[PDB]
């Protein structure tokens, strides 16, 4: 266990409030610094697969956010010019049996609210409104610096300020990588649907599941922006959604009516990295690995690294103590790089695959229609990864 | 039987040959205007699936052809930049028993030669260095001029004047559509190969295969030309081989080493058309349906259209004598228009398969890989093909 120990955490997205959750329940005095004047999030659906569902799970968590969930039965993908099914993953008791957990979807504002409060009920000290502006290491401890003046001791900091990570300067002065897509969101309320549908078409894609018990329909367009490679500056905006999805399927082009159009998010990844660690700092969640979105996993990794972080601590600092810190955020980065770096070059190449186009879309559709469903072996390596040692 | 009819036939390529024996077994009154001073082809190889295969031996120069031939025992497509194997197809007894024949590759020069010597031997009567300028019909006559000053008449003319006809301008005024690929041959005198292999890369591929008992290797290359796109007139020139294959393996840039590069074939089809015939000439072969090579089936298609031809007009003059003529042509080119216009169309969407780059060729190469090879879907329709009525 962690008591002895304090960690201060920089950044209260989903990823830092299941770092405060996971430390605070072995134990460990956490403190988590907020730069918004509130905790939430964006009011839209988000997909958690069983590599989350576990870890929520093993917080005691995944119950309660199961109450307020829906889950499918399957992924369906489609073809987004004629609606045709390519394949189907079934997401039943084999499934759950294979991979230890449900695959589900939910509000993002939920999940979020949720792991807060269970990170408030297991004694972490959350703070909103106060933003990290910088964090150094002297001796054995790290020494956060917050906006109001003041400086805070800790034997560790989190980096967890996501894509846009200032933080991440210490160790990398790299920018982040337009995909050159855009995504828009929608939420309905709710021929039927009780599946995760994706139409994946040349160019573009368009995903659907319902959420909350099936009442409202969250529905998702992902497309290629021509103004991003026309240098457009704010590029990705709505003026281009109805070209992008002229070609499509009906079933398609009615979804785009619900987006919401007044905001988008344009697709940035970052290129991996191996080293996360600048002393007794470590950059996890979206600061270490912002991902395109295709595996559904950027929230996933960050839960990971939560119970990776938490479960390896645990097990050295009892015999180490905070000596043991550095030897600690090594064999967490160690685990952890790894397996998130193939995610975010999967995830381009994954992403590449849905949005091809001539010839390579008929042999693409070919391969999804004619595989074994009942192999796993596209799937094993991202939903029965577990960091358990 | 065919004794009272007159044939006249413009060109003396495989085609044309096959047309002259077909007809001349018939009983027909043939004559061919070849207008080259000499019969032959080129000294490299051609593949010949069962579809050609049974027809050669329903002319009884099969057992003869396969004399000199070589009998691969798969085709065989392998990653042109790893070598890997991506599949193949069987072409044992139950491949053999399934289509009336086997699949056979021979020089181009001994399959034409036997081909001339037969139609000679059935009663047909060529003339080399012979050229036709001008065919029309008047009443219930074909007229054809050649460059001697003589007209000649005949029942129906055959237009088999090959991808630059001019006798197809009569019906159509379309030009050959430039594919960008450009084909090398070469043999050489004879790790082992006993199979037709086709590596498949991005931008290019690279074919092989054994000739006249194992004693000689064919060799193909077919790389998409930069300076065609770049607008040179003379495009896909030599100079072009060593930058087109750099990226791919060892086996294949070793085989680019024997290309005969004196001479080479830029790679073009012209777009499928419905009707053949003007009055009493029909267009065909090449001239009137002259694809991209990659179903290795232009030379089979015209000794199909010789068949066809052949049976269709026996079984109909019989009754109805030489006014019997259009309606013979007419069934003829409704038979074969949508074959042959399959075979252009899916041999473009073909190649373009060989030659796919980044996710397109990861997707394709896993599509070959997990096939199911016991099925036959992807080929009966090309070499299950028959005439018969
Ligand atoms: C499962 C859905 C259908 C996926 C269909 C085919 C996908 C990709 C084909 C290209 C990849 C071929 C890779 C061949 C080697 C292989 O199987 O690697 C295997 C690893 O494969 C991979 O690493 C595949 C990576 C690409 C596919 C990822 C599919 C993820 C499905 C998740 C959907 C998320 C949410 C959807 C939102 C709408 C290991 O094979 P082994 O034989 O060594 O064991
Ligand atoms: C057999 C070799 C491996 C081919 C692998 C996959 C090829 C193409 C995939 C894209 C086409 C998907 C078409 C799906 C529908 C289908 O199967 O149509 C089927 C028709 O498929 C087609 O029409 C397929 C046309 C494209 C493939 C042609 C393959 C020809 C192999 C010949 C090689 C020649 C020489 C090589 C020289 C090196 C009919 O299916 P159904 O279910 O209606 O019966
Ligand atoms: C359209 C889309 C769909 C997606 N769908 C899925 C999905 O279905 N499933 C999935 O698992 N993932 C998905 N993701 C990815 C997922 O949203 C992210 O990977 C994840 O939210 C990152 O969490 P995070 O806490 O690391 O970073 P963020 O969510 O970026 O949180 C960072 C927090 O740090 C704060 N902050 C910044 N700087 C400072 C500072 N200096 N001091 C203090 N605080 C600071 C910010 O205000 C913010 O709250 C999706 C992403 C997109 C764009
Ligand atoms: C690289 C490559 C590889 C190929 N491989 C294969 C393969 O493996 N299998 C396959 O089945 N096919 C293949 N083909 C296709 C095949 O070569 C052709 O479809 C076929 O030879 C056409 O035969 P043809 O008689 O219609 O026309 P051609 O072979 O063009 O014959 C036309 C003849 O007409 C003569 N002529 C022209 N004008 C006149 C006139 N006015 N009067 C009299 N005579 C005239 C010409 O001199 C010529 O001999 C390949 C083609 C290429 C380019
Ligand atoms: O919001 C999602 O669930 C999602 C999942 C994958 C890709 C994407 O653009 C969005
Ligand atoms: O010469 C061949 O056998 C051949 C077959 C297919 C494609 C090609 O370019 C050549
Ligand atoms: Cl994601
Ligand atoms: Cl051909």
């Amino acid at each position: 266990n962690l008591q002895d120990a304090r960690i201060i955490i920089a950044g209260g997205g989903i990823g830092g409030a299941a770092n405060a959750l996971a430390l605070a329940q072995k134990g460990a005095n956490v403190t988590l610094f907020e730069r918004a004047s509130e905790f939430g999030e964006v009011g839209a659906g988000l997909q958690v697969g069983p590599h989350g569902a576990r870890i929520l799970d093993s917080w005691g968590v995944l119950d309660d956010v199961l109450s307020r969930a829906f889950l499918p039965k399957n992924i369906v993908f489609r073809d987004a010019i004629t609606a045709e099914v390519l394949t189907k993953i079934d997401l039943g008791s084999e499934f759950r049996g294979r991979y230890g957990g449900p695959y589900f979807v939910t509000h993002r504002s939920d999940l979020h609210a949720t792991l807060v409060d269970a990170a408030r009920a297991a004694g972490a000290e959350l703070h909103t409104g106060v933003t990290v502006t910088d964090v150094i290491t002297e001796g054995d401890k790290a020494i956060v610096s917050t906006d109001d003046g003041r400086t805070h001791e800790a034997d560790i900091a989190l980096g967890m300020d996501g894509l846009k990570s200032r933080l991440r300067e210490k160790i990398s002065g790299d920018e982040p990588v337009s995909s050159g897509y855009a995504a828009y969101r929608g939420t309905t309320p709710y021929e039927d649907i009780e599946d995760v549908v994706g139409y994946i078409g040349p160019r573009c894609s368009f995903i659907q599941y319902p959420l909350r018990g099936g009442e409202m329909l969250n529905q998702v367009a992902v497309f290629e922006s021509p103004g991003f490679k026309n240098g457009i500056e704010n590029w990705g905006g709505p003026e281009e959604l109805e070209q992008a999805y002229a070609h499509c399927h009906e079933n398609v082009r009615r979804g785009i009516d619900y987006l919401w159009k007044d905001r988008w998010w344009p697709m940035y990844d970052r290129e991996p990295i191996e080293n996360w660690v600048d002393g007794r700092m470590i950059l996890l969640g979206d600061a270490a690995h912002p991902p395109l979105q295709y595996l559904a996993s950027g929230a996933v990794m960050a839960i990971e690294d939560a119970k990776c972080l938490a479960d390896y601590a645990a097990e050295d600092f009892s015999t180490g103590g905070n000596s043991a810190w550095p030897q600690i955020l090594k064999e967490v980065n160690t685990e952890r790089a790894p397996r998130c770096n193939r995610i975010l070059t999967t995830g381009r190449m994954w992403g590449e695959l849905w949005h091809l186009d001539g010839t390579a879309r008929i042999a693409r559709n070919e391969l999804f229609r004619t595989r074994d469903t009942s192999s796993y072996k596209y799937t094993d390596w991202l939903w029965g990864y577990s960091s358990d040692r």
